[PDB]
DNA sequence: AGCCACATCCCGGCACTCGAAGTCCCCAACTTGGATGATTTCTTCCAGTCCTGGTAA
């Protein structure tokens, strides 16, 4: 079914390493896709943490998502 | 060696004591024997309603 895998394609152009939206749904605009940060000896943060990504834009996508971003 | 600034130092001076009875010492502080049985601990029915999405067809 090439318009499944179509629509599972497509969900690929959100997959973000940190999300601008998260504390409020409102916030609209583009991804943000970033190495992290050098480690600082006196502060914990995603320095001592390995490469992933995470998905969202739409409610209804939740499902088609899961087929690249998992 | 002679001259000047700044430290303190000791005598004359000053002010206080201050109303106005005493109230007992010393050493000791208990051993033993037992704390109960038999029975039972609830049942009927019920457990609200409405407002407060973003995104794309």
């Amino acid at each position: 079914d090439e318009g499944h895998i179509t629509n599972c394609l497509h969900t690929v152009r959100w997959l973000h390493t940190h999300n601008l939206k998260y504390p409020d749904a409102r916030v609209s605009g583009e991804r943000l896709i970033i190495n992290a940060p050098p480690l600082i000896p006196g502060v914990i943060s995603s320095a001592g943490l390995p490469m992933r990504m995470g998905w969202a834009h739409d409610s209804s996508d939740i499902n088609l998502a899961k087929l690249f971003g998992t």
